[PDB]
């Protein structure tokens, strides 16, 4: 019952995103700048369990297969990264959390004068859970987001009171690749 289509690119290279049937989408990208594409929900929830099955996850270089969303009040961009390409994202280490058969490291980072849902020139903190090893793809996976929300809270990483979208995303950074993901 997804109802949100996320498709943002800074315009660099080619990001061929297909909004497929139901919860399904694909991305074929090449020689990109930065981009984020995914399917999910118009209003995020700290109580939502996200299901997905990545039929293809094939980054060539730097890309993430990740829960992705925002809050406002305050403005926070958040990630639950299940898999990646050549680079495992890290930042300021906060702790760990076990969820959905995985162990995730918790990080914070900051963006300065960068694109956000509030405009092209904003400064904000990012919250991360990053799986310690790449999650197997091709079978049904779950992200029990509450586990992350609560772990983040325990480290003083509180989300905002105004929930924006919440999607299961393919994100890329100066890379190429292909993905095909179904979200529900």
């Amino acid at each position: 019952s997804t109802d949100y289509w996320q498709n943002w690119t800074d315009g660099g290279g080619i990001v061929n995103a297909v909004n497929g049937s139901g919860g399904n989408y694909s991305v074929n990208w090449s020689n990109t700048g930065n981009f984020v594409v995914g399917k999910g929900w118009t209003t995020g929830s700290p109580f939502r369990t996200i299901n997905y099955n990545a039929g293809v996850w094939a980054p060539n270089g730097n890309g993430y297969l990740t829960l992705y969303g925002w809050t406002r009040s305050p403005l926070i961009e958040y990630y639950v990264v299940d898999s990646w390409g050549t680079y495992r994202p890290t930042g300021t280490y906060k702790g760990t959390v076990k969820s959905d058969g995985g162990t995730y490291d918790i990080y914070t980072t900051t963006r300065y004068n960068a694109p956000s849902i509030d405009g092209d020139r904003t400064t904000f903190t990012q919250y991360w859970s990053v799986r310690q090893s790449k999650r197997p793809t091709g079978s049904n996976a779950t992200i029990t987001f509450s586990n992350h929300v609560n772990a983040w809270k325990s480290h003083g990483m509180n989300l905002g009171s105004n929930w924006a979208y919440q999607v299961m995303a393919t994100a890329g950074y100066q890379s190429s690749g292909s993905s095909n993901v179904t979200v529900w």
